[PDB]
């Protein structure tokens, strides 16, 4: 027992007897595209909680800094806190979604490399996608920053793909989000789920959040699938 | 004035020469507004936009900034060094307007220093879409040292334009460049310089550009017209 800080669309968060730390808690909230149309999913705050207390674990074993400690329950996980950076990094290895739209091409078109993309994480704003100069006047980074958040997403892609590959799982695109720890530096932070991110079948079946907004089915069903396959690393 | 069609724009007709390195840009009486949603004639604009876009252009050329400018031709015309368009659209902003102002949540009027510059592919079935560089280099337009050049020249561009502006009593909010390669393959500034394609607010606020087109504040010749007589008071 102790204070709700932040009140979020999949995670409330609380407080400990640790200024530093931090207890997530995901709520079964699923939510659409920014028009936030609102259903609430059972079993779906459990599966993003295991799934991403996996992955961050995983990446922490591969020596990338995260806000990853323990996962504490079913609903919660324990993390360090860190000053969120209101910056998504969005990595993208495939054509899909908004990328689609913007450049008026189909989704499954693979890129070499892969593109970066900001968006800056403001609600009111509806998170607009951003370029380096405007992170700079928004004076969430400088230079070195930028190139950082870009130098690490890239690497939290080259472990991520591979995994999801050995799976039979093709990463199609992420999302982090970075903020500072209590000594300052920058660190993977949220949380990895299919809810950020794109899973596509090797049959172009969607195993990911894609089937909430285009309606391709129940939720909790690929979310399982997914959770399952995990377990074979 | 007699050759055969190579493209026509929304603002502009652009004819061939004799001479295959060289363009005869023929400027309309047409007026678009934002998606090409709504247009309209009106008269004089081609020949207002034709001088004001000269006049800049040359006083460029004499500030050592390479162009696409050879002279004009008449009311109408100016011929034009062929170039094989980079199809960005290079938006600097010196002041917070529209779009800027659009996505940021911000007012239209507010200083920015440093000025940002950004990237649109000139692709209208996309609405000129606002992408970043690694989409540019995506789309195979230009590689980093060349997307470096079209940043710095449309940055010492700003810092000449922003000061004939000043001395003429104009606020050179934003502007929207367009390059291209001429016939030895070097990144040159084209198309053109007028109020369709930048922001010039008076000192009372007033708008010197086809805002008042889009925003329906009167008619465009009025404005476009001061700022011509304007810009012959310079040198
Ligand atoms: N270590 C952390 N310290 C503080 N805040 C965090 C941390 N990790 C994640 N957050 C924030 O907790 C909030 C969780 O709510 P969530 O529903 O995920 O937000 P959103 O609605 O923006 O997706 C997010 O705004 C996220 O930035
Ligand atoms: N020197 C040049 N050589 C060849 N094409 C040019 C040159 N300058 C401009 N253009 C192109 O000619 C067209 C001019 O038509 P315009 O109405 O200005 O275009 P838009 O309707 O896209 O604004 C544009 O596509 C522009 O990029
Ligand atoms: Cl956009
Ligand atoms: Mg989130
Ligand atoms: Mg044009």
């Amino acid at each position: 027992s102790k204070q709700l800080i932040y009140s979020g669309k999949a995670k409330d968060i609380y407080t400990t007897e640790d200024e530093n730390l931090i207890i997530s808690t995901y709520k079964d909230q699923a939510t659409a595209f920014n028009g936030v149309k609102k259903e609430q999913i059972a079993g779906k705050g459990v599966l993003n909680n295991q799934i991403s207390s996996f992955i961050f674990e995983k990446l922490n074993v591969a020596g990338v800094a995260t806000h990853f400690v323990e996962k504490l329950s079913d609903t919660e996980q324990l993390n360090k806190k860190v000053k969120i950076i209101p910056l998504e990094v969005v990595l993208r290895n495939y054509t899909a979604g908004s990328f689609s739209k913007r450049f008026g091409v189909d989704e499954g078109i693979a890129l070499e490399t892969p593109i970066v993309e900001f968006y800056y994480k403001n609600d009111d704003l509806d998170d607009p996608f951003i370029n380096d100069e405007h992170v700079k006047f928004l004076q969430i980074a400088g230079d070195q920053q930028i190139a950082y958040l870009k130098e690490e997403t890239r690497r939290i892609n080259e472990l991520l793909k591979v995994w999801f590959a050995e799976i039979g799982l093709k990463l199609i695109d992420f999302k982090l989000e970075f903020g500072f720890d209590k000594d300052g530096k920058i660190i993977l932070a949220d949380e990895f789920s299919p809810d950020n991110c794109r899973l596509w079948d090797a049959d172009g079946n969607h195993m990911d959040k894609d089937v909430f907004r285009r309606g391709l089915g129940e939720l909790t069903d690929v979310y399982e699938i997914v959770w399952e396959k995990l377990q074979e690393l």
